[PDB]
């Protein structure tokens, strides 16, 4: 048994990047003993990611290997080290070394690179990779010295050309023993073989299968573009995320903050923006120590900006408002608002925060910040949906495609910090790496890529990982595809695209209480009862948007109630399909009212059929009351849209076979009675001002 | 002006007839002076109203006039007295005699009689009638002698032909001033001129108008076959009934009572028989003065008779069944019936009854006995129409008529005591009648003519009035035309045949005075009525209805009622359309639920729809409770059939939403409550016995 203590993996980095960062961990995980060679120094490799190269490794490599030149007790591996994490342990590494029975054991992969026309001298092989790769190998340290001292090339030639003619040399492959690892057993190169690997999982740890080999490989090599498909692994492998430890580096538990420069973006029509920019006076966060700049793109949004701002200019430390008349394109605001920041030694973060994402974790700026990345995302996803803000993988031209463990994220089966490639709506990006690792203007512009995907193109070029936390509840993305603003509030329209918004806004705040009990329901009279529906804010809207359209009814008029034999009962209304409102009003019906009429009439079960919706206005000075009758109904509702006295005088419902009269109506509350047969009722005269209810026959 | 203390009217009269007695009141009115002639002689003037005769008449006035021979101051008048009656007074008489200038003048008619031939020997006239009628003349003593001692001939032989020939001779005419009445100013002979007499009312007196002369005639003869409109009028002139006196011969204002002999007859299957029965224990008469004979040729009734029979034996002195079995027609009974009363000197008054009249007034045989008459009916008429047991007319053969005040007397605009040409059903015939003036044996038979027109026609051939008094309420008469017996209960099906008497004995006693209000009506639980709505006899026989058909529901069966969402609650129990009574439960609901709902729901309006109509049974080995539910009906009726405790135990309702049971149903009650949405309800088990209840979903 090779004793461990022998073993010395040695690597190349000029940086302590985040992928050397990553390899560092891994090694440490397995109490690996790691030299790395050329920090500090300028990389003259040239470009790795787009051409030949690499020389630079090998002449330090071959420096370092002068001290180990007869030290035959050593095993030494050499490993790249920004797109490579270890997922075994040194003594399992070292017995599957001895089991190769080699002395110098390269790792093998699918093409013949750099020159395609040698991959003839090569031996052959059965089902295993043919081909060297100079990714990584392993061997005695006087083989080794016996390679790399015939270095004697430029800083940027090939390192994977010198080694592969050495190893194709027959008589010196034999007398040194060099190998290839065929079959994957100690290396696994990425490249050209995406579809041999699966993760493999234990309780506090994963690892990789090679499928096709059966093989559990100890260094993952993430070579040439296999970079975000190593990205994937290093998020689990070796102890990134696990069954039960969950993920290892992230903060699972939670006096000057930084400071901070806070970007808003509204680069289309947004549902619920005066919601948006009242949530950003309530961001735990000190305000004294944030920027506010606020791009909007939309005239349509302009009063929504104006109503807020002075609030705002009064709320953060400085505030700048660049508005529609610029002619910015989303690109240029987010290149501006970036740069801004990065011009500015005083930003120590920038967090840029689109109009569609809804933050219901006030603690988000804080969380993210303290997680201690260069970039990082919150996860946000559309309500009930699977879609969010961020991508998990890329099609092969650059394109959106699932990940095998998106759902488990967005789902959020499995929590962490993920390094994935493409976020977007929301992050948090330190400011020195904006300063010195992406000091260019053109982030977001320059392409006639999409701003969103030219921005995460823009830090994977680079090797920043593009970090997203599902570790909390963050919140959540408004539905902005179809929003239709030829409304005057075009917000009431949304309670589909987005019910758990639209609820918020103007369904009642103590309706939910009420309907699970609590005792906020009242019964002022037999089987009429009482609860709170709409909120100030949909009652206001409601009655505007009544009032915009302006055609009430009058003389020839006809509704579904019934006086004595035949009779016509009219009301000086406007009914829901009118407006373009019904199949709304309706939602409200199936999602609010039918359960509050299940839960107070046990026994009956009702779909919220309603045929006759529509809002009455009573004035003395037109119709001012409503005569008795009977509903065409199994039970309606009525729901008062202003305030009494404020608005109106006079007023009231008056049920008179009980002698009971609801004199003081209460604003968004809502009355629920039978409509036939028992609950012969009257409006009672509007004495004053205008009083306005929204009344539905349901169930005819 | 002539002394009317010199005019004498003289007549004959060979018995004092009801004719003669309507005579000689209608002279009394006008205070005559009346000397009869013949009184307790035999008639040997022939048959008079067969062929010629009557010179009787004129032998008795010859022997008369010779104490007057010569008595020049003196005018005496000639009438018939069974079939004349006075119009006008003996001054009004005497002034048109005078202005006639003539010294004997006789009454003129259409019809040259009995000779046709002579008729060219008579003057021409104009308008006018033409012919000489010895039924009245009036003229001197002088004149008159001469002309009647002339008379030399049978007893048979015809008066007329002896006075026409003297008139034609044209010496005797002019000497002693002969004439006739031709525009009838003094004698209206109606034989031939019937549409030329019309009544002429006053306030206290009535005449008749000659609408072709424009007369007052002050002598009305029925000669020939006018007897009948005699009759009509004489029912007016000169006192009979008047707009201010009323009936003048009638009691207006009503010790051992007659002996009478009760003859009831069942001729044809009779709605109510029972009812009949029971009510023949009810008439204010002592029954120890009344003999019962009853004729049954219905086996239909044969079980009828049979339960009520030991009642009617203890009841009255004597009784009589004659049955089916023996063979009896309708004319060969009622024969047998009167000649039973006839053959017994004891009975002193005969009473007919027929079951299809329903006797209201239990006073009935006290107030036509008091009426002294020898045949006098009550008048029955079928509820709110105007059929009736007597007729005002005859049509030339003596058929059915309608006379000119036939709808006064039934709409009871006139009333008093009638002398009718025929009547029916109920009458009350005098026994000595029977016995002096009707002595034969084939009243009701005899003919092929019906029974009713027989016996009618048997006492117009005497000359005996047929009396009908509308002067009281006195009862109806059933409709008995298709009366369906193909039923174990037929008459539960009588609710649109005959609904006066189905409601008294189907529905509650208590019914009506508690939809007056009167505080009958209670509400056990919130918006449940219960008011009184069925006699124990129409549970007891609804019920027995229902198990006679047999065909309980069981599995595979659905009821309108709403569970849990989709489910089926199902009842055993029988639709009203399967037994073929939903048409008569409809009206029931139309005619007594309708207007109770909206007594007790005001504001609410129904017509009674149902289209589930139903009686459940309950039981503890087969279905014992129902389930709670909703019904598919605005208001749901639930009527209870039998007794709690006698007939089961357990049961009842119960409603959830306000935890309220009804324990303990009533027989016959109704519950009313709305049947969605808030009464959620449920059908305690029944432990014991059978329960039985019927249930209508009433407008859904
Ligand atoms: O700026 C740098 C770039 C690279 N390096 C070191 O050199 C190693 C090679 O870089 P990469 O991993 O990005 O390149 P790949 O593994 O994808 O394949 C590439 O390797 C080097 C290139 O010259 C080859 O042409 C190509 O095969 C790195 O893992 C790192 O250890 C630095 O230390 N500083
Ligand atoms: O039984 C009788 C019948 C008749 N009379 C007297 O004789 C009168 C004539 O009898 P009716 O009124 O019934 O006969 P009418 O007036 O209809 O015409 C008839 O009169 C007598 C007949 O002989 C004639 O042939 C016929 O014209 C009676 O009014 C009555 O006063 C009797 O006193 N006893
Ligand atoms: C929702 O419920 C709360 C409490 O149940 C309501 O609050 C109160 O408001 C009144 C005056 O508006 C105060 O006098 C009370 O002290 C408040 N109580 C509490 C506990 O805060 C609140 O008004 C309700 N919402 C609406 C829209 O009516
Ligand atoms: C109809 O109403 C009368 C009285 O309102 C009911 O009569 C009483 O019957 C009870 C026992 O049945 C007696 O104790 C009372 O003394 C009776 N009262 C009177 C005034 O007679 C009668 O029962 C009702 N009819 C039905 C069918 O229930
Ligand atoms: C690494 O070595 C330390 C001792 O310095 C030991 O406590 C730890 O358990 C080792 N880790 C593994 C995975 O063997
Ligand atoms: C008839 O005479 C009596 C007197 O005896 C008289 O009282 C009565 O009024 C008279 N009737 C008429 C109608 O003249
Ligand atoms: O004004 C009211 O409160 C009653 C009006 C009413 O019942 C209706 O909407 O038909
Ligand atoms: O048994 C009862 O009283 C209730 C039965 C019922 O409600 C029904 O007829 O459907
Ligand atoms: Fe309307
Ligand atoms: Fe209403
Ligand atoms: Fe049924
Ligand atoms: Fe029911
Ligand atoms: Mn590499
Ligand atoms: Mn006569």
């Amino acid at each position: 048994p090779v004793n461990p203590e022998k073993l010395l993996v040695i690597t190349v980095a000029t940086a302590e990047t985040e992928g050397y960062l990553r390899f560092l961990r891994s090694a440490e995980f397995f109490n690996y003993t790691v030299r790395t060679l050329g920090l500090g120094e300028e990389w003259r490799g040239g470009d790795v990611a787009r051409t030949v190269g690499g020389g630079q490794k090998v002449r330090w490599l071959k420096k370092e290997m002068e001290k180990y030149a007869d030290r035959e007790d050593m095993i030494i591996m050499f490993v790249d080290s920004y797109d490579v994490i270890l997922a075994g342990s040194p003594t399992e590494l070292l017995k599957k070394f001895v089991q190769s029975g080699s002395r110098l054991l390269f790792s093998a992969e699918s093409f013949c690179w750099p020159e395609w026309g040698l991959a003839e001298q090569y031996p052959e092989v059965g089902t295993g990779k043919r081909f060297l790769n100079s990714g990584g190998f392993i061997g005695f340290a006087t083989t080794i010295h016996q390679i790399v001292r015939q270095w004697k090339y430029k800083d940027d030639d090939d390192d994977q050309l010198f080694y592969t003619r050495l190893y194709l040399d027959p008589g010196l492959r034999e007398k040194l023993s060099l190998n290839l690892d065929h079959k994957s057993r100690i290396f696994q190169n990425l490249n050209g073989a995406l579809d041999e690997v699966v993760l493999k999982f234990d309780r506090n740890r994963v690892r990789i299968r090679n499928v096709a080999y059966d093989t559990l490989p100890i260094v993952v090599h993430g070579n040439g573009p296999t970079k975000l498909q190593l990205n994937y692994l290093g998020n689990y492998v070796p102890n990134g995320w696990t069954p039960e430890g969950g993920c290892g580096f992230c903060n699972q538990d939670r006096q000057p903050p930084p400071r901070v420069f806070l970007a808003v973006f509204v680069e289309q029509p947004t549902p619920f923006l005066p919601r948006f920019l009242q949530r950003l006076l309530l961001l735990d966060y000190p305000p004294d120590r944030v920027t506010l700049f606020l791009h909007n793109n939309e005239v349509f949004h302009e009063p929504h900006i104006a109503d807020s701002w002075p609030q705002l200019q009064d709320h953060f430390s400085a505030v700048k408002l660049v508005g529609p008349e610029e002619a910015l394109s989303p690109g240029e605001a987010r290149d501006m608002a970036m740069d801004l920041c990065r011009q500015d030694p005083e930003c120590e973060f920038y967090f840029s925060l689109d109009a569609d994402a809804v933050l219901t974790n006030l603690q988000t700026l804080r969380i993210l910040i303290e997680e201690n990345r260069k970039v990082i995302a919150p996860m946000l996803s559309r309500h009930g949906k699977l879609w969010s803000n961020f991508w998990g993988a890329l099609s092969p031209d650059e394109y959106y495609a699932r990940s095998e463990d998106y759902v488990e994220l967005v789902q959020r089966k499995r929590v962490g910090v993920w390094n994935v490639p493409y976020i977007s709506q929301a992050y948090v990006i330190r400011g020195d790496t904006l300063r010195m690792e992406l000091p260019q203007r053109d982030v977001f512009s320059g392409s006639d890529t999409d701003p969103d995907m030219a921005f995460c193109k823009s830090f994977r070029d680079k090797g920043i990982f593009l970090h997203l936390s599902n570790q909390h509840e963050f919140g959540r993305l408004l539905a902005t595809s179809r929003y239709d603003t030829e409304h005057l509030h075009p917000d009431l329209w949304q309670i589909f695209d987005n019910p758990v918004d639209w609820k918020e806004q103007y369904i009642h705040e103590n309706y939910s209480r009420a309907l699970e009990g609590e005792g906020i329901v009242e019964q002022p009279c037999p089987d009429v009862y009482w609860f709170p529906l709409l909120s100030e804010q949909m009652c206001d809207e409601l009655v505007a948007e009544m009032e915009h359209y302006g055609q009430w009814s009058g003389g020839r008029h006809e509704d579904s109630r019934l006086a004595g034999g035949y009779e016509n009962v009219p009301t000086v209304d406007i009914h829901m399909k009118q407006v373009g409102y019904e199949d709304q009003w309706l939602q409200l019906l199936r999602t609010y009212v039918g359960p509050m009429t299940e839960s107070l009439f046990p026994g009956y079960h009702t779909k919220a059929r309603a045929v006759m919706n529509f809002v009455v206005r009573y004035r003395p000075d037109e119709q001012p009351s409503l005569r008795p009758h009977h509903d065409s109904s199994t039970f309606t509702l009525n729901v008062a849209l202003n305030h009494k006295g404020l608005d109106y005088e006079g007023g009231g419902c008056r049920f008179l076979r009980y002698d009971c009269v609801i004199s003081s109506p209460r604003k968004g509350w809502a009355l629920l009675h039978p409509g036939r047969l028992t609950h012969y009722h009257e409006g009672l005269p509007t004495t004053w001002g205008t009083r306005y209810i929204m009344v539905s026959f349901v169930d005819p």
